[PDB]
């Protein structure tokens, strides 16, 4: 058997492997930065990586456009000239291949990312319908803020041993909260406060509130500033610049309308139309443009 | 008898409902945020709410486009088929109706936000007029951030019995304006030092100005700051845009003016026109467009 | 004699007094809240009304459009049911009239604001030109920022007598430049000091940055600042979106230039077309474009 | 001999020249901020001049249109009649001429920023390409915020020996980062700390974060962040308003294809046809589109 790549079936399979890449997008960063020193969240992984196993084997088994193609040998060649090597890559089992530091299997787990390349693949089926594309960028908005969020604690994590003597933000973190870090390395704030205000930090610098109680105070803190002012003036020149375009593309049916409608009763006025006969006008302009668009 | 739907009264009915509809919109989110534990707003509510129950009487002797329907059986059940259930809905006496602590009594108030519905129905009649959706967009960017302050209040104060140790907005504002809590829970800011630091730290994160002096300190504050990120950068995306595109509406008679005058002015410039017959072409095109617009 | 609308003189005279309404729209806000309680601005003052009377007299000796009209009778009378009121109220030297406390008759000098009409009337001269408008549009901004400044200081100072016991920008102002005010009221910064931070914390707000060493700190400030907010997003839908259309504007050539070019070079992409007739093709656009515009 | 302005030697030339004009916009001002009182940036800037050297030379042998011309004395008097003095002075060996103080000689090699006309004459060549003109806008807006960041360095630095009594921001840096000045006015932070830090402050005015940890505290740094809060929102409505058209520009295939296909799906659903035929309608506007853009 083969599958028809328009086929009900494999529309929802594609809709559906979109949900496990936003999952990846989110849960490994997470897990690659905050965690490293059953569980939900090692069985999740576990189904998560064997539907992206199950992913290539429907790759092996699907038609697509050269006219359709629906021979299983002319399949395999293409996606093996194609994008089955990234995919493998993608796939391969880290946590069970080596024992090799735990730090490095940690870390290693991070090829993952690989698997948003299935989403730049198949923007012909996604961006289709504009209340599903203002979906995906509000997303892409929301992973660019966790994932600077990621890189911010890293970059205030890996200060401490490389010891700053109380300078970057995750001291400054300890006071405002009433959670210090005692000269020990004991106390400090839990991973839920850290992560919080990580989140926070980013999008406040990204949307450029910069609400100045979390403020980057080291020179690698102040070097990853300019970088996120940097990338978030270019993201709200093109996501923020698409979700309004998008947002008058919706709305274009109203604004056609009320220029129309203001032309035929610019119109009227210009020639003083009288009441027995603007009824007549007014109500047809109406009726035609609610039946034709 | 019924009412046109189109009449004079029927008209002035829909703008009066629109500033009971915005006084809803102010004083229900306010009373169940800042006052829970006859005055002029206890009265002013009870003829508003007479008022908003005159307006379903109304609503079963107004006329329909089926052209009009003018039978009040056929009128009723298209009704009651319809907007009935939030209209009644938002009209029950609650305050009266149970005795069911004075907490939840003041709560359940909130209901009458529905009267919101009342605007989104009637667009037709409102979006027609260029200064009255320019007035429509700042009354619903004030009214987000008014919302967003009683939410920003609750938060805070919320924090308190569930006692934070002196982290959240509430204690920095005693402190700040020198008006400090007591340690025995007396003291503190008055309900108009609360309530205009709420409303000022709002129009700060969604204007994005985050003036820095109120800043979010405790989870809950961080979690809350992070939506008014998101519901800001879409409301930009959205209000901010289409204030702009009224403005180029109300400016397009400029707009449209001088793009015709400069291709006149260029015209005249590559013939280099001689000046008697310049002064014909270029007052005829005046001429022209005081007629014609 | 009488005086043409249209003529060299006349042209001149409207460009010279738009100088003069600069000057009145900086000096009288700035003399009215910063110097309260001949020299050289009291001599320019009197340099400048006498200005301005003149200007009353070429309006009684100007032509206008009805053919043009050029009988000082019908000049007078048409300038008299005109706006001859608004241009004596803005000329009537009520500082040298009167002869009842000394900080109204400073505070009736605001009445020479009205000189900005001279301006609003006459926008068929000055937004002709796209260097002209752009710097009308930036003054604009400036002018708006440096009336803010001046509201700012008279909301600030105001406070002092009707003591707020240390909270107002102008005390903090005071430890943060190392000029403390002193117990008995003596000291504190000049009047440079509080200016320039009065039009950098009125910048601030407009433009949104928002830098946090001047906060808002009383609920006169606070509701001042929500006011700020208002005006800076409305103005920035506004001022920001007209410089940016008329940057557009003046780019308009070289937009539709690359317009038409990758139209072209696309056409010559499709049809591959060999190189002796491609330089023939490519050349003559901008032949043809160079020439006509 | 001469070579001929289109040939691929001289376009590759003056894309070379574009990185060496980059390289004097960086490192010059730099050098005239930070650095004031062979190793690489001595010898890379002596390799450097002598390549803005024989770019003269070049300049003295190349073909320019009136139609071409060619004969080197034709050529020689139209340099000479046009930018040979700029770019004689963007080459005069200062450093080599005086030995009258070296604070002066020093500031004296900041004529070499006349460089950027080799840029602004060729803006033909370079804007032509919209991955170029895009590299061009984030360069020349990088470039704007580290001019900026070399003048607040001269203000913070010049306000330390004309001394401020422990005001300005350099003294607030030493705090801040645990480098505090010594008594004697020595000491404290680096040139990395200080750069990274001046840096730091102009992109958070220009793109209007305005973190709040770095503020402007005297009446220098107040009127220079006014400057700052003039020049950004210019540029922001220039610069950042061509680059969201540019990324439009590039969409603009993806743009004309979703409202084609609209229109088409639209048309589909009007007339509700049947699926033999829709198929056959749907599959060639994809076909024609793809054929021919």
């Amino acid at each position: 058997w083969t599958i028809l790549h328009y086929s009900p079936f494999k529309a929802v399979w594609d809709w559906l492997i979109l949900l496990l890449v936003i999952y990846t997008a989110v849960f490994t960063p997470y897990s690659a930065a905050f965690l490293l020193k059953c569980q939900p969240l090692a069985v999740v992984d576990l189904i998560v990586d064997i539907m992206f196993i199950v992913d290539i084997l429907i790759n092996f088994r699907t038609t697509y456009v050269n006219e359709v193609v629906s021979h299983p040998g002319r399949i395999a060649v293409h996606y093996f000239k194609g994008w089955f090597l990234i995919d493998m890559v993608a796939a391969i089992p880290f946590d069970l291949l080596i024992f090799g530091s735990e730090e490095l299997i940690g870390l290693l787990k991070t090829a993952r990312l690989l698997r948003l390349v299935r989403v730049a693949r198949k923007l012909d089926r996604y961006s289709e319908y504009g209340a599903a594309v203002l979906f995906l960028l509000m997303c892409t908005f929301a992973l660019i803020a966790h994932w600077l969020a990621c890189i911010w604690y890293a970059i205030g994590n890996m200060e401490q041993p490389h010891m700053d003597s109380r300078i970057g933000w995750l001291h400054n973190l300890g006071d405002q909260i009433g959670k210090p870090y005692n000269s020990s390395g004991l106390g400090g704030p839990s991973i839920k406060d850290k992560y919080v205000t990580a989140l926070y930090f980013t999008f406040s610098s990204l949307t450029s509130v910069g609400f100045g109680n979390v403020s980057p105070n080291t020179n690698s803190e102040k070097i990853f500033s300019i970088c996120v002012m940097l990338i978030g003036s270019l993201m709200y020149a093109s996501i923020f610049g698409n979700v309004s375009a998008i947002i008058q593309r919706l709305y274009s049916g109203t604004a056609r309308y009320h220029t129309q409608m203001l032309r035929v009763r610019e119109f009227i006025r210009f020639h003083q139309i009288p009441n027995p006969l603007r009824q007549r006008l007014e109500e047809y302009f109406q009726h035609a443009w609610s039946y034709t668009n």
